[PDB]
């Protein structure tokens, strides 16, 4: 019963840890093998974020229909293949193939962990509170991304992170032994309201908007970010992943801090604040000259998107309680949708801007943009009752 709760945690951290080890090698040695390259860098991000987008109504008709354990071993078998595949391919054509299956490895894993963390612990006084576990999985795993895929790579070269975290792939699917069989049946019964009919309520949009800007910023900021710290002349001892340790060093105490102290001031105060402070916070990065001069932003960028997470996903349920049908699945797609238009819209939109007009101007309009989206939360204050 505890077992379930540890399990779709450590499945989180290490989608999210396979996530941000990425972000330093891929575009750095790619750098390096042509010795522009933006147009190719920033797809090879986004494919995940296209097919985790495009896959999710499958892995929900899978869900309902046939149960929660297969997708989550579908899960477990995706993230491996898709490890083992970066761990040793060095073709662009052969690294745009894993990052599109770990969309679905990170679709299934998702998914399938929540729907049965959910069913695992049924009510809301418990399961509603535990699901911020879902953020702590994310904090972690983004914290160790960077560092263990730079520190390792300078030392041991390109194939240690993945092989590494391959290790710890594999422990935890022979620990999810307890559950996943070669043949399972499994049954499960109708709940709740498609995501298709949910947003079409505008209402709904406002509040998604934001969280979704907020994650596209660190989204544009990721495929462009090791590629800009190359051109100012940075190194890998320290220097390459270390970078992104304050955001995440931020992001624990974002998640933390203000998720504490949503009610004292009004969600909606605090998520103003939250995208306002990413719109600041995300100007301060392209004037920066020195690998200490990022130190002060990231802090403040880490801190501003776990202030938006821990005061826009309960939120999210908050509402579709009060005009819908509501179940946690409805409570998750929402959240795991805005979360993935942000995440391929970012950069697919980079990789044109970035090498048309420059790095340092889409983030100066990004965070214009961030700004100016602020005052679309003075909705929030009440939102109206319907039928
Ligand atoms: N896809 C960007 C991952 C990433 C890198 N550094 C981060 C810091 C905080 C955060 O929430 C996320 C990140």
């Amino acid at each position: 019963r505890k077992l379930i709760l540890f399990i779709v945690f450590l499945a989180l951290l290490l989608d999210n840890m396979l996530l941000t080890v990425v972000v330093p090698i891929i575009p750095s040695y790619l750098y390096s093998i042509k010795h522009n390259e933006n147009v190719q860098v920033g797809l090879l991000f986004a494919s995940k974020a296209t097919v985790q987008l495009i896959t999710n109504p499958f892995i929900g008709l899978l869900t309902n229909r046939i149960g929660y354990p297969i997708p989550i071993f579908a899960g477990f078998c995706i993230m491996f293949v898709s490890t083992i595949m970066f761990a040793f391919s060095s073709s662009y054509a052969f690294l745009l193939i894993a990052r599109s299956l770990q969309g679905i490895g990170s679709s299934c894993s998702s998914v399938a962990g929540m729907g049965m963390l959910a069913s695992v612990y049924t009510d809301d006084e418990e399961r509603g509170n535990v699901m911020g576990i879902a953020l702590g999985g994310l904090a972690m795993g983004v914290l160790v991304g960077p560092p263990f895929g730079s520190v390792l790579y300078e030392f041991v070269g390109k194939t240690a992170p993945f092989l590494v975290l391959a290790a710890l792939v594999l422990l935890d699917g022979a620990i999810q032994l307890f559950v996943l069989q070669p043949s399972r049946v499994q049954p499960e019964s109708q709940k709740g309201t498609p995501l298709t009919t949910l947003l079409k309520d505008p209402y709904i949009l406002i509040a998604a908007g934001s969280i979704c800007f907020a994650n596209m910023g660190i989204a544009m900021l990721e495929p462009a970010l090791p590629i800009w710290m190359m051109e100012t002349m940075c190194s890998r001892k320290w220097q390459l992943g270390v970078a992104f340790l304050p955001a995440s060093i931020s992001y624990l105490i974002g998640t933390n801090i203000f998720g504490i102290l949503a009610h004292k001031m009004g969600r909606w105060l605090c998520a103003l604040l939250g995208m306002i402070i990413v719109g600041v916070s995300i100007l301060c990065i392209p004037f920066a000259k020195n690998i200490y001069g990022l130190i002060a932003p990231n802090f403040g960028v880490g801190f501003a998107i776990g202030m938006v997470d821990s005061s826009m996903m309960p939120i999210m349920g908050y509402l579709v309680d009060l005009r819908h049908v509501s179940v946690s699945g409805s409570v998750y797609a929402i959240a795991d949708v805005a979360f993935c238009m942000g995440y391929a819209i970012g950069p697919s939109a980079g990789g044109a801007i970035a090498k048309a007009i420059g790095f340092p101007w889409l983030m100066t309009i990004i965070g214009i943009i961030d700004i100016l989206f602020a005052p679309l939360c003075f909705f929030l204050r009440s939102p109206p009752a319907k039928e």
